C-alpha cells in the first residue's frame, strides 16, 4: 500500500466532476488512468507529460490531461477516436507507459 489513496478517493472525486458534468448535458442531476513512474518522484510525471502535452496538444486532440500523483497521470478523451493511437504513443515509448480505461475496459475481459 502507497499512494492507492490518493488513486481511489481522489479520483472518485475527480471523476465524479466529470460524470455530473456529463449529466448536466444530459439535462438532469473514454477517459485513461496512466500508471507512469509509479515513482512519487514528481518530476519523472512532469518531464514525460511535458511531452505528451507538446505531442497530443500539437495535432490538436480534444483531451485533457491532469498530473496528480505522480503513479498515474490522468487523461480525459471527449474524443475515442485516437484512443488507441494515444495509448499506442504511451506504449511506444521506451520505459513505456501503462494505460487503463475508467470504469470498464473493453479490452481484457
Amino acid at each position: 500500500g502507497d499512494i492507492r489513496d490518493y488513486n481511489d478517493a481522489d479520483m472518485a472525486r475527480l471523476l465524479e466532476q466529470w460524470e455530473k458534468d456529463d449529466d448536466i448535458e444530459e439535462g438532469d442531476l473514454l477517459m485513461m488512468f496512466v500508471t507512469v513512474s509509479g515513482n512519487p518522484t514528481e518530476k519523472e510525471t512532469e518531464e514525460i507529460t511535458s511531452l505528451w502535452q507538446g505531442s497530443l496538444f500539437n495535432a490538436n486532440y480534444d483531451v485533457q490531461r491532469f498530473i496528480v500523483g505522480s503513479d498515474r497521470a490522468i487523461f480525459m478523451l471527449r474524443d475515442g477516436s485516437y484512443a488507441w493511437e494515444i495509448k499506442d504513443f504511451l506504449v511506444s515509448q521506451d520505459r513505456c507507459a501503462e494505460v487503463t480505461l475508467e470504469g470498464q475496459m473493453y479490452p481484457g475481459k
